[PDB]
């Protein structure tokens, strides 16, 4: 036996597996149990913790992914396929992944917690961007990444039922971080030092631990990657997900009292059935729209996450915060009339205002109105490749950039040491089309060190910036400030006043103001008070 | 005695004067009646045309200044003094002037018509600005300016009342305007070639006369300056007009039930006490309100000007408008909070927002705040320099500039040929200090060839700036087209979509796309949308 690949944990004996990387070896511990599976009756529960075993359990290859939609919009293409699971769909999947230096240190050392995006109804902690086994060799920390249920089954909520009180895809995500208070430090990391980090609805994941008691004292630095909980996608309304669970119900065959006898008619639906339907229940067609997500109802979220960051006491805090250069140009193809990514998408000034309401949906004609006011350029008012581009931004301000940045600025203000960048790098491997620019989700593989992979044909100043990139995150992950402790050039806090943030690129950091102030100051204080009228 | 001076028109026989030009020698008939003296019964009534007299009147000086409020806020400045009454107050104020070549043409030649603005509550044909006398001599045109009622003389209505139903100052004009019609052709003036021109109320006054049919067949072209018709300040309800006249009459005294009982009660007071009380009557702190304006009721105006404009088939109409560079500095000191012309106004963002409101009054708090979001700069809000500008703008793009490009795009898309211009220059001899750039109405005075006057101190440069200015105006009374038909620069024509205009001033001409058409799309297109809803 190899003593390094022999971990005890409280739930009992563990063997992982010595994995090569470039830099050296490190021990991965892959497919731990963490809760019992959430089937049969368990489904739309929340997670029970994992029972002991006795013997040992081989944590040695990614385990399941949680049951969810799978991408058929471009079928082969990697853009697309990369994101979509690589590991057979189950609900039995809540497991998790520990990445530790080999040799195990023999000091804490400081703990890495990552969240998959996928909009709450998809991902998979498996995904080979997700490989954490680069970040640890390269920046010697201690990596931890888990499943957590998305779609129906993890944020189908009826909400007041105990059959599915909503939002235990959280209480997955929470489950893990307790594991890892209690479990870690027999992998040599330090609980006492946990910094969280995710993107999309990963980053919203994050965000909204922040803000719910229970889960800020599992951890204490947040790093969040192109999305915020306060998004307009990444939460919902008690009837609005009351709507959409009783939709679903009836949409598959449904139909004690009302509530536990939906749920019971649902748990005997299969897995795929509910999946086949899940898109079926959105209000109107649009994009950036996702069924199921996190809802608000006074339990995990006590109010609004707008509420809650704006009456928070945010002090002893350090987040890290950015985005991607085009942020609204991904989802573009998913249904904004006149885009592909086969073409230039030159969409014309008609389809720019039926894009609008796509973009932006649920919102009065007024409101709609504001948006075509303020994003057209008047002097250029049909100009197609402007109207592309402001169609993007309308997309990326409204669901990223501006909820980025009220979070950015008001956790600043009150109390928090805040950071903030913007990507703005496009791989020389992207598969997608130019006009997409940089597209969300496309700094993770720099930031997980992926074009380190000798497999991978990344150039070797890519490879440079992602070695950087990997600093940043761990520098931040250990002091709370991405600066390392001295002839490069620094990177200034966040403040709602001066408003600054640094440039990602293969040039040095390049200091910047605002995050689209102009913009975002139509979403963040005055389109609230339009949509109140 | 001299032949040139004695003219026979339709009421009787005229004496006029020889006035002296740095190019020779002009005509001019100061003082002519072209109306009964509306006083006593005849007080807020419709003109009456001037009954025929015996023996020759006298026409060799200004008649008396319409009774009107006279400014004391800078006494005995220079900026302001130049507006007021030059001649003493009087009801007995209906004269016009005609200003013809010497010796008199004895072929038909083109015939421009003044307005003077004044905000319709001020204003006189006298004042030493309009002296037609440069215009005429180098430019060989027949100049005809007229007085016209202001304030509750010209414009207190009581809707539906023949005691005082509104417009009588416009009707004043119109009298004038069919005066021309039939007498111009003595002075050897051509009444088929009548070229209306104004500035401030004169322009609205223009545009008024533009969309009512029986003064549409009294001239032929139309040059706005600095003003519109369907500007904010230009018009008025008929229910606010009431409340209006009502409540001059009790602030006099007078008894609010009957419309007759009110108006003859107005009657028997003093013109003074009338002007004293003015302002008053306003229904908030603002500024660019002026308490007596044209009402809308049907008759003069059948519609709201805006209505009539959209509604409009104006081909074969030319028309001559633009704006000054900085149309909302003067009114500024006037009222808004922090500013006057012997300070730099450097204001505060407290102030600004004060501001507002005073420069935009009666409209929704959702309203304002939406004018703070489009004249902030998100990444500078407390500039005090940027908020004295920002505040300029507001007041000016709201009063003067976007109710100018509104017109302009609307009249080309609809038929007309339109000439657009910014004045970009600051007379060497503007007593306003240098932060209010170039303000509202000095532009008028290098129009009428005011420094040609050898006893003024302007430079050769300017001269020769007011000859070019002289030459593109009668080119367009004369041609419809301002351009010397000319391998010099061409003025262009403004259109809905190329939006071209250009600058004027010691430099050539420089064409400009877009008169501020980011932000007269918010006054234009979206703010009538918000207070629709
Ligand atoms: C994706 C990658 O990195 N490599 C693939 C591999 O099939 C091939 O050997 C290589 C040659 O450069 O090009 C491509
Ligand atoms: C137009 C205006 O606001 N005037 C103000 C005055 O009210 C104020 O008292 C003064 C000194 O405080 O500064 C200036
Ligand atoms: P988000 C709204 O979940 O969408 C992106 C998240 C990162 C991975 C690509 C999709
Ligand atoms: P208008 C809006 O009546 O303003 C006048 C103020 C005096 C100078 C001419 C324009």
């Amino acid at each position: 036996e190899d003593a390094e690949l022999l971990v005890t944990v409280r739930g009992g004996r563990l063997r992982g597996i010595r994995l090569k990387t470039p830099g050296g070896p490190v021990s991965a511990f892959l497919g731990i149990p963490f809760a019992e599976p959430p089937m049969g009756p368990r489904r739309f529960l929340p997670p029970e913790p994992k029972q002991p075993w006795s013997g040992v359990v081989d944590a040695t290859t990614f385990q399941s992914v949680c049951y969810q939609y799978v991408d058929t919009l471009y079928p082969g293409f990697e853009g697309t396929e990369m994101w979509n699971p690589n590991r057979e769909l189950s609900e039995d999947c809540l497991y998790l992944n520990v990445w530790t230096p080999y040799p195990r240190p023999t000091s804490p050392t400081p703990v890495l917690v990552w969240i998959y995006g996928g909009g709450f109804y998809s991902g998979a902690s498996s995904l080979d961007v997700y490989d954490g086994r680069f970040l640890v060799q390269a920046e010697r920390t201690v990596l931890v990444s888990m499943n957590y249920r998305v779609g129906a089954f993890g944020f189908l909520a009826l909400p007041g039922s105990r059959e599915a009180p909503g939002n235990v895809g959280l209480l997955d995500q929470r489950l893990a971080l307790q594991w890892v208070q209690e479990n870690v430090a027999a992998f040599g990391g330090d609980p006492t030092s946990v910094t969280l980090f995710g993107e999309s609805a990963g980053a919203a994941s994050v965000g909204m631990h922040l803000l719910s008691p229970p889960s800020r004292g599992l951890f204490h630095r947040a790093v969040l990657q192109s999305g915020a909980p306060n998004g307009p996608w990444a939460t919902v309304g008690m009837g609005e997900a009351r709507r959409r669970a009783t939709q679903l119900a009836h949409l598959v065959g449904c139909p004690g009292g009302n509530d536990t006898e939906l749920v019971a008619c649902l748990r005997t639906r299969p897995a795929q059935v509910l999946v086949n339907h899940e898109w079926h229940v959105l209000p109107q067609e649009s994009v950036f729209r996702f069924s199921f997500v996190p809802v608000v109802d006074g339990d995990f979220l006590s109010d609004t996450p707008e509420a809650l960051i704006n009456a928070g006491d945010f002090h002893g805090l350090q987040v890290l915060v950015g985005v991607v250069k085009d942020e609204g140009s991904y989802f573009l193809v998913y249904g904004a009339p006149g885009f592909s990514k086969d073409n230039e998408s030159l969409i014309s000034r008609a389809e720019f205002l039926a894009g609008v309401r796509v973009g932006v949906p649920q919102v009065s004609d007024l409101a709609a109105e504001a948006v075509v006011l303020h994003y057209t350029d008047w002097l250029h008012p049909e100009d197609p490749a402007r109207l592309r581009e402001a169609l993007s931004d309308v997309v990326g301000d409204h669901n990223v950039v501006c909820p980025v940045a009220q979070l950015a600025g008001r956790l600043a203000a009150q109390g928090a040491r805040v950071y903030a960048y913007v990507f703005e790098h496009r791989a020389s491997t992207l598969s997608w089309p130019l006009w997409m620019g940089v597209p969300h989700g496309y700094e993770i593989e720099f930031i997980f060190g992926i074009p380190l992979d000798p497999s991978r044909n990344y150039t070797a100043e890519e490879k440079i910036f992602a070695q950087r990139l990997m600093r940043y995150w761990a520098n931040f992950a250990r002091t709370g400030d991405p600066n390392e402790p001295p002839k490069a050039p620094q990177w200034p806090p966040y403040t709602a006043g001066a408003q600054q943030y640094v440039s990602l690129d293969l040039r040095p950091l390049e200091v910047r103001r605002g995050l689209r102030a102009q913009a975002c100051a139509f979403w963040n204080r005055f389109l609230p008070k339009l949509l109140s009228a």
